[PDB]
DNA sequence: GGGGGAAGGATTC
DNA sequence: CACGAATCCTTCCCCC
C-alpha cells in the first residue's frame, strides 16, 4: 500500500496571500480576535514570515503583536478557506479515486493502485504539486510511505512547500529514531506519559508490559503505537462523516447570568442550524468554557430530531444544568449537535 | 458478566 | 492570555 499525504502550506495565511498577492513575503498573521477587548484573542495560523520570529498558532494577537508590531493581521475567514480547500480535494480527488479529507487543509490518498513503487508516487506528488500551484496558486507538502501515519510524518518533515517518500528503510529508522512525541496522535499530555514509561522511541513501547501501556494511556493509543513500532499500522483510507456540528462562542466579559449568556447561546445554535443543512440531529450539547479554561457540558439525545426551537429550549435547560452544577463563571458558550438522522 | 447506550470529560490536530 | 470536531475513555445505567 502506498499513501500519499497532501498538506496544504500555511493554509489560511496563504489563502489570505492568494487572494491579495501584494502580501507575499510580508509576515502575514491569521488572527481570531475574540472581542473581549482589543487584540484580544489568539493566533489561527502564521506564514512563515512571520513564524519564524515565534509568530505561531495559539501564542495571543498581543504577543505577536509585540514580536511583529508590522506584520499583516487578518481576521479569519473560515468560509473562504473551506470553499477554496474543498475545490483542492476535488482537484486531488481524480488522483486517487480512494481519499481521506483528514481536515480542511489535509488529505490522504491510496495511490496503490495509480501506481506502483515510490518513484511513481514521487512523480505523482509532483503532478499533484504542481497541479494545485497551477489551478490554485496554494503550495502544499506532500508525504509519502507505506500508511497514513509515516505518510503524515513525511509531510511533517518536508514542510513548507516539499515533497517526502519515506521507504520502508526509513520507517525502520524512524521507529527508533523518532521521538515519539513527533508521532501523529500523541499530544503533550500522551508524550508525557510516554515520557514517565521510559518511551521516549516508538520502539521502546515494545519494552513496555501491554497492559502497563493500556493503562497508561489507553488501549486504543497502545494498539496504535505498538502496531507502529511493529511497522504494522495498515489502516485504510477513508473520509470520515461529519458525525457533529456546533459553534462556540466567546463572551466579552465572563458570566453566569443566564440572560446575560443566552444570546450568545443563541447565536452558537443559529449558526449551527444553518450549517446542519438538510442534516437533522437528534443529540444536543451544551459546551461552556470555565473562567478557567476549562470545558464542561451538558447534553440530551431525543428520540427524533431537534427543531431549532426545540433545541433553543433545550439548551437553556442544559446551560442551567451547566451553571447548576458548576460555580465557575462562563466564559466561552456553545452548542453542538450530532446524531444525525 | 457483559452487551449497548448515553453522558461528561480527556486529547489531539 | 489562549480561539471546530473526531476519537477515545471512563462511568453509569438498564437489563438479560
Ligand atoms: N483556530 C485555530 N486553528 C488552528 C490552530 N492550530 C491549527 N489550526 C488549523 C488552521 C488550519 C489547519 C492548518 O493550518 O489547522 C489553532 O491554534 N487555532
Ligand atoms: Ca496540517
Ligand atoms: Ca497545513
Ligand atoms: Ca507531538
Amino acid at each position: 500500500m502506498i499513501v500519499l499525504f497532501v498538506d496544504f502550506d500555511y493554509f489560511y495565511a496563504q489563502v489570505e496571500e492568494v487572494l491579495n498577492p501584494s502580501l507575499k513575503g510580508k509576515p502575514v498573521v491569521v488572527c481570531v480576535f475574540s472581542g473581549r477587548f482589543e487584540d484580544s484573542g489568539a493566533v489561527a495560523t502564521a506564514n512563515y514570515e512571520a513564524r519564524k520570529f515565534g509568530v505561531k498558532a495559539g501564542i495571543p494577537i498581543v504577543e505577536a503583536k509585540k514580536i511583529l508590531p508590522n506584520a499583516v493581521y487578518l481576521p479569519m475567514r473560515k468560509e473562504v478557506y473551506q470553499q477554496v480547500s474543498s475545490r483542492i480535494m476535488n482537484l486531488l480527488r481524480e488522483y486517487s479515486e480512494k481519499i481521506e479529507i483528514a481536515s480542511i487543509d489535509e488529505a490522504y490518498l491510496d495511490i496503490s493502485d495509480k501506481v506502483r513503487d515510490y518513484r511513481e508516487a514521487y512523480n505523482l506528488g509532483l503532478e499533484i504539486k504542481n497541479k494545485i500551484l497551477e489551478k490554485e496558486k496554494i503550495t502544499v507538502t506532500v508525504g509519502i510511505s507505506k500508511n497514513k501515519v509515516f505518510a503524515k510524518i513525511a509531510a511533517d518533515m518536508a514542510k513548507p512547500n516539499g515533497i517526502k517518500v519515506i521507504d520502508d528503510e526509513e520507517v525502520k529508522r524512524l521507529i527508533r529514531e523518532l521521538d515519539i512525541a513527533d508521532v501523529p496522535g500523541i499530544g503533550n499530555i500522551t508524550a508525557e506519559k510516554l515520557k514517565k514509561l521510559g518511551i521516549n522511541k516508538l520502539v521502546d513501547t515494545l519494552s513496555i508490559e501491554f497492559d502497563k501501556l493500556k493503562g497508561m494511556i489507553g488501549e486504543a493509543k497502545a494498539k496504535y503505537l505498538i502496531s507502529l513500532a511493529r511497522d504494522e499500522y495498515n489502516e485504510p483510507i477513508r473520509t470520515r462523516v461529519r458525525k457533529s456540528i456546533g459553534r462556540i462562542v466567546t463572551m466579552k466579559r465572563n458570566s453566569r447570568n443566564l440572560e446575560e449568556i443566552k444570546p450568545y447561546l443563541f447565536r452558537a445554535i443559529e449558526e449551527s442550524y444553518y450549517k446542519l443543512d438538510k442534516r437533522i440531529p437528534k443529540a444536543i450539547h451544551v459546551v461552556a468554557v470555565t473562567e478557567d479554561l476549562d470545558i464542561v457540558s451538558r447534553g440530551r439525545t431525543f428520540p427524533h430530531g431537534i427543531s431549532k426551537e426545540t433545541a433553543y429550549s433545550e439548551s437553556v435547560k442544559l446551560l442551567q444544568k451547566i451553571l447548576e452544577e458548576d460555580e465557575r463563571k462562563i466564559r466561552r458558550i456553545g452548542v453542538r449537535f450530532s446524531k444525525f438522522i
